[PDB]
């Protein structure tokens, strides 16, 4: 197995610069809207506390420079979503997929787009972690960068990227402005919580080594799910939701084995250890594959 | 941070079609008015096993192949085969056509890999080139015709496309002149290749970029030289350093500070002792499929 992203060229036929004054980042252009990060609207020094608000009613739609390439994009209205502007511009983009807007839960994963001033550099899967950070690779000038997952025609993006935390770890919102975890958009020193397993993702990671044939952790016993969710916490394990239990349910099928009796296994794992054996050629339990991530591999 | 990052794949999307012959269906890659795909499409169940290509390409007409560009068909116009691709002629040139050339790449080089099925993309992802001449991919059926690339400015190096996998998992395939990476042949055997290496200029580069992102607990004060370093990499089956391995990692060496030769001592012993437990960046086990390029451009 290996961190495979969605092909990318659909987000790519979607990507714009923005810029006021010298700040310049990435915006996402669909039919006539452009979204981006709010703080396009601030000065590097007003980045200290910015009062968006005040900031936003001194800016006309002139005063904003959005490119597709070095081609003008004219802005014809301005506003704000929570976090995100959005530039009513006077063209529609003949590039726009069909699209939609979701909010992804931590565990899921998603491709990330890494953009600097429009222009595409690489693609790499990611996932959300269970304290609402993201494990990115970004430099100065990636904000609005944008993570997405591809269903048959339609691009749902999940994120947007605005800032990097003192540990080096990312945080954005979804495309309707709103932060993942507690962050906002301030230069300001924050602080991610402890960040911890993500159970489902690991379960979904020893279902798909059953099916290669890597199945010695299995066990003969089962628990419930409270039982399980209160073990797992003691090992900085995230606590399973129903929608977990779920979304495991095709993999369960696939194998004949009850999500709970896989609970059970990872349990046993937990409370013994290896004992120096692997799993999938790994002494470490992968936890950044989906469910889907598994599916779409197998 | 530091991920595994593949280059943005939309202009290679735009290139791909399906390419069908008889029960056969697998990718190709359409430039121009020219399609490229495995030239193992014209083959049946009994001609897998010792298939005679040219006896069995004389026999094909333009019209024994079908080409699918979404919900167009396309019309060959002439057919001819090039080492282990076959080439069909179209009367449509491809407008998404990118500036491109073909390259051949050299083991240890990287690249990006667009995954296709049925002539529509499905995953994109970053290979290297193993110095045994395989790839570790993630391929399925009908996953033959997917091609590997790089991109430098607006232009698409072509450097693989992909016809085979190996007992063991890994993979195999040809540049776009369709001579094979590594003593394989496109016949349905099972093949062995020889002894992997890991590559080390890539571990080196790796290490380099942990230290970038702060993680520096396998430094040491030790230091080697060049030849002994490549006594002891050898004998683990790692690759020798080149001199011209050591410039490539100049940058490197000079945004951290660390001489390359000080690295190669903290990586001796990370082959002679292990890692007893820790990781680097993440991982438990040396990585060695970025290149110093790809990690500089990434920091
Ligand atoms: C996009 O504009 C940019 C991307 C950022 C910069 C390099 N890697 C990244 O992820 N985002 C910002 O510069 C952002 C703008 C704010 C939200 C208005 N600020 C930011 O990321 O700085 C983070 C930060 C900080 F604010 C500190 F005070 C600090 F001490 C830090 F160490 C730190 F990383
Ligand atoms: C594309 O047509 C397909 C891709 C392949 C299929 C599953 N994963 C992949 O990468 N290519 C083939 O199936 C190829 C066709 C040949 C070149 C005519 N054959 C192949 O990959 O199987 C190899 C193979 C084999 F031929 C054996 F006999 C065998 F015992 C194997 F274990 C084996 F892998």
């Amino acid at each position: 197995f290996r961190k495979m992203a969605f092909p990318s060229g659909k987000v790519e036929g979607c990507m714009v610069q923005v810029t006021c004054g010298t700040t310049t980042l990435n915006g996402l252009w669909l039919d006539d809207v452009v979204y981006c990060p709010r703080h396009v609207i601030c000065t590097s020094e007003d980045m200290l506390n910015p009062n968006y608000e005040d900031l936003l009613i001194r800016k006309s739609n002139h005063n904003f420079l959005v490119q597709a390439g070095n081609v003008q994009l004219r802005v014809i209205g301005h506003s704000m979503q929570n976090c995100v502007l959005k530039l009513k511009v006077d063209t529609a983009n003949p590039k726009t997929p069909k699209y939609k807007f979701v909010r992804i839960q931590p565990g899921q994963t998603f491709s990330v787009l890494a953009c600097y001033n429009g222009s595409p550099s690489g693609v790499y899967q990611c996932a959300m972690r269970p304290n609402f950070t993201i494990k990115g690779s970004f430099l100065n000038g990636s904000c609005g960068s944008v993570g997405f997952n591809i269903d048959y025609d339609c691009v749902s993006f999940c994120y947007m990227h605005h800032m990097e935390l003192p540990t080096g770890v990312h945080a954005g919102t979804d495309l309707e402005g709103n932060f993942y975890g507690p962050f906002v958009d301030r230069q300001t020193a924050q602080a991610a919580g402890t960040d911890t397993t993500i159970t489902v993702n690991v379960l979904a990671w020893l279902y798909a080594a059953v099916i290669n044939g890597d199945r010695w952790f299995l066990n003969r016993f089962t628990t419930t799910l409270n039982d399980f969710n209160l073990v797992a916490m003691k090992y900085n394990y995230e606590p399973l939701t129903q929608d977990h239990v779920d979304i495991l349910g095709p993999l369960s099928a696939q194998t004949g084995i009850a999500v709970l009796d896989m609970c059970a296994s990872l349990k046993e794992l937990l409370q013994n250890g290896m004992n120096g054996r692997t799993i999938l050629g790994s002494a470490l339990l992968e936890d950044e594959f989906t469910p889907f991530d598994v599916v779409r591999q197998c």
